[PDB]
């Protein structure tokens, strides 16, 4: 039949149905759509084949692969440039230039990140920032040491009931303030980077690309630093000498029984190929319109990456 793709959104529904008109003016390899609310709702949908595939972050690529899913990736989304490219991405901390503090100091500080148990935006900080943490923990939860050593974070999909500091910073409207969704403005890579750039947070946790990709001013751009593990303060353009850890891309999940994984490649490597960078004038695979990023793929990638036979989703990560 054809690949069911699972959407986590109405914005990112329209462009999967955009894109199933495309491959049939094409005449490629047929794609469908699912609607989903959050990404384990498509997590569990794919495992009870309702779905076949959906692009995750890191964090997530773990929760998928766990039993009773058992999803494993297929495809890994390219980064990078055509002559330079990497299937990694690179978690940083931003902060605004001027300051004094370093990655040692954000004791009581106000911070954005890109929602909860995502990769560079959660688990890289909190793994990062665990010695100062003073984690009696567990039966104490992680969302409670964060909410006791930053003064007021936005954390996108935390329980503002139980932890109220953690989507103390957030900017949606009503039911939608720290929600994990685009109806939350500081949510996502930029969500996050925006959180910073209003004023609300001293530090953003974020990837690499966020403020090259939004801030197409050069002397825009010179208004922020990173913050380095050696408790440096250095230029954004110098991430690969200053991160908080060398991230794996997102991947497209499949199911480890009859997940289709060559009918997904066909799909993704004949898209890639009409519907690329620069391939097409009529539909932008690696675009999003307006008011919306990175729907069902991170606006700046440039290809896919099939992922070798038997590999794991925590030998993959
Ligand atoms: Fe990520």
């Amino acid at each position: 039949r054809s690949v069911q793709w699972c959407a986590v959104s109405q914005p990112e529904a329209t462009k999967c149905f955009q894109w199933q008109r495309n491959m049939r003016r094409v005449r490629g390899p047929p794609v469908s759509c699912i609607k989903r609310d959050s990404p384990i709702q498509c997590i569990q949908a794919i495992a009870e084949n309702r779905a076949d595939a959906v692009t995750l972050d890191g964090g997530f690529i773990y929760e998928a692969g766990l039993a009773p899913y058992k999803l494993r990736p297929v495809a890994a989304e390219v980064y990078g440039t055509e002559r330079q490219p990497r299937t990694h991405y690179y978690a940083v901390a931003v902060v605004k230039k001027g300051g004094s503090f370093q990655l040692n100091e954000l004791q009581g500080l106000k911070s954005c990140h890109t929602g909860l148990r995502r990769t560079a935006g959660w688990n890289v900080p909190i793994g990062t920032l665990r010695p100062f943490l003073n984690w009696t923990g567990p039966p104490e939860p992680i969302e409670a040491a964060v909410a006791r050593f930053f003064s007021a974070s936005c954390v996108p999909g935390a329980d503002k009931g139980q932890f109220p500091n953690l989507c103390r910073l957030c900017a949606g409207t009503g039911e939608n303030k720290c929600a994990f969704s685009s109806q939350e403005p500081y949510f996502s890579y930029s969500g996050a980077f925006k959180c910073l750039r209003d004023g609300a947070g001293d530090v953003a946790f974020i990837r690499e690309s966020t403020v090259f990709e939004d801030l197409s001013d050069e002397a825009e751009r010179d208004e922020y630093e990173l913050l380095c593990p050696d408790n440096t303060r250095k230029p954004v353009d110098k991430f690969k000498d200053c991160h908080l850890a060398r991230v794996p891309s997102m991947a497209v999940v499949a199911r480890s029984v009859n997940g289709k994984e060559d009918a997904i490649w066909n799909l993704l490597r004949q898209a890639q190929e009409k519907f690329g960078k620069d391939k097409s004038p009529k539909f932008q695979l690696f675009g999003s319109p307006s008011g919306q990023k990175d729907l069902l793929f991170k606006d700046s990638a440039i290809g896919f990456s099939r992922v070798p036979p038997r590999i794991d989703s925590g030998l993959y990560l």
